[PDB]
């Protein structure tokens, strides 16, 4: 697997870009992703955090280090590293903020590292958090942030603080609470923190010892204690509707927020999905139209008995190809994708029906040369040419018939066949009747009369089943075009729960922040957060 950390997105004299070697490991990735982002300056020794993550024991930008997780079977444990992140302050610093925020978008939990306490110099480092509503779109709104922003993890390393009395997520709490009054330096204190209790779901705070003066067991303690935290509480990076992220979709999501920003627009969260999706649902089409193919290859064998049978044939592996296609889609707007498998399903349909006809009409034509020819060749030799040769002649014509109708699965083109073969020899039958010179003239009236009526009688059921089988078609019609509406509907009514289950999520967080600040007194801030709250639920 991966060795060592590797550049994945470049931040180099001032143009970002994603390495395609990170890309291309990615892109064979297909686990789901847990995706942590350490974040921070070099001095404080994040490095360490994150080899031990790792379970292991300069170029800037973004490098990441996927591994196994340790705690999760089937998931791959994604670590991001910020590099250079507020380090070259007098050199090619003009992408920090890019940074920082492109760490926020791709992360599942997102740890911020700084050393000693939460004071006037540690917020003003993490200034960073204050840009995030001009360098991030939910849309295609950082009221919307909350909802997919990662857990916030602020890792204290040497705390030089003595904190329950006083527990390392309390003295968070604190440090977060607001400043009363309406000064410029207020707000300039509130900022960050008004931020940071907006915009991330949970909060997470863990101090450190200095490691030494091997390393002092407190420490080693504590660092135990974050990575089992992060194993344990850090979840699948997951994109609107609960998709979970693993690496082709990582690989998206890297491309896509670059590229905005290289193209001067702004990272966008649903632009992402978006994208994603046309690649995703493009494929599902593909998958969908294999799986039939796959079924009536297997189970289709032409001729087919009767039209009903190729049919429901073709209904039963219709409905498995959708299954395919539903389950493996998202976001069809408009069901462009949708609309394009039923039309490819429904020219399926079409040249199966061509083909089961084409294949009843050699067999059967078969079927009469082998049964028929023999009579053919005693016509010709003038065997019924004889007194009484017309009643031996149709009774082995009879006979004949007999045998052909017992023939099995001739297919829907049996009928056809055989009349229009019947047809042909009318005259031939008239010319050895006419010639009986043991039938009288009446006998003979009557034959020809009969036969006329047995003809008329043919022609009647070719034509009735004829119209049977456009009706048939007709309504098999009307069957695709409502499984396709059914499977839709049950897609939709699963992404409507979906939706809603994540939007009480965010309304239950909103309410909680809403409430703290209405008690603490902000009023102003209450009020701007009961607005959030009604957007919200107007909308739900």
């Amino acid at each position: 697997h991966m060795t060592g950390p590797m550049c994945l997105i470049e931040n180099t004299n001032g143009r970002l870009m994603a390495n395609p070697e990170a890309l291309k490991i990615l892109s064979a990735i297909t686990q789901p992703m847990v995706v942590v982002a350490i974040v921070g300056l070099y001095r404080t020794g994040k490095s360490y955090l994150m080899n031990k993550l790792a379970g292991k024991k300069h170029t800037k930008g973004i490098w990441m280090w996927c591994v196994p997780h340790p705690k999760k079977p089937g998931h791959i444990l994604v670590l991001l590293d910020t590099e250079g992140l507020g380090d070259v302050e007098k050199g090619d610093n003009q992408n920090d903020s890019w940074i920082f925020a492109l760490a926020v978008l791709l992360s599942s939990t997102f740890v911020y590292n700084s050393i000693g306490t939460i004071n006037q110099q540690a917020m003003d480092q993490l200034y960073y958090v204050t840009e995030l509503t001009h360098r991030i779109r939910s849309k295609s709104d950082s009221a919307d942030f909350v909802s997919f922003f990662p857990d916030f993890v602020w890792t204290l390393r040497d705390f030089s603080l003595d904190l329950q009395p006083l527990t390392p997520d309390e003295y968070l709490t604190y440090s977060l609470k607001l400043k009363k009054g309406t000064s410029q330096k207020d707000e300039t204190f509130n900022l960050p923190r008004l931020c940071i209790r907006k915009f991330f779901p949970k909060k997470k705070c863990f101090v450190f010892d200095r490691p030494v003066h091997e390393l002092d067991p407190e420490f080693v303690q504590q660092v135990a204690d974050f990575c089992s935290y992060i194993f344990s509480n850090s979840k699948t990076k997951t994109l609107s509707g609960g998709i979970q992220v693993n690496g082709p979709r990582l690989e998206s999501l890297v491309l896509t927020y670059v590229n905005a920003i290289s193209s001067g627009d702004l990272p966008c969260m649903e632009n992402a999905v978006l994208a994603l999706a046309q690649i995703e649902n493009s494929a599902a089409v593909q998958k969908a139209i294999a799986h039939y193919e796959q079924q009536m290859g297997q189970k289709v064998q032409l001729p087919t008995e009767s039209l009903q049978e190729l049919l429901d044939l073709h209904r039963d592996s219709e409905r498995e190809a959708i299954e395919v296609f539903i389950r493996s889609s998202f976001k069809d707007v408009d069901h462009l994708f949708q609309k394009e498998l039923a039309a490819q399903l429904e020219k399926k349909r079409d040249d199966f029906c061509k083909q089961n006809q084409e294949a009843s009409s050699d067999r059967c034509s078969g079927l009469l040369q082998v049964i028929f020819s023999p009579l053919e060749e005693e016509v010709k030799a003038g065997i019924y040419s004889k007194p009484g040769g017309y009643r031996l002649f149709v009774q082995k014509l009879q006979d004949l018939k007999k045998k052909y109708y017992e023939e099995p699965r001739k297919g829907i083109q049996a009928e056809e066949i055989l009349q229009t073969y019947l047809k042909s020899k009318e005259s031939m039958t008239d010319a050895i009747l006419q010639t009986d010179q043991t039938l009288t003239e009446k006998e003979k009236e009557i034959e020809v009369e009969r036969v006329k009526a047995e003809s008329a009688q043919a022609s009647a059921k070719m034509l009735h089943e004829m119209q049977r089988k456009n009706e048939q078609m007709m309504e098999q019609k009307e069957r695709s075009y409502q499984e396709h509406l059914k499977q839709l509907t049950e897609k939709m009514e699963n992404d409507r729960v979906q939706l809603l289950k994540e939007q009480e999520r965010t309304l239950a967080l909103k309410l909680q922040e809403q409430e703290q600040l209405l008690k603490e007194g902000f009023q102003k801030e209450s009020r701007i957060m009961k607005n959030e709250i009604q957007d919200l639920q107007t909308k739900m």
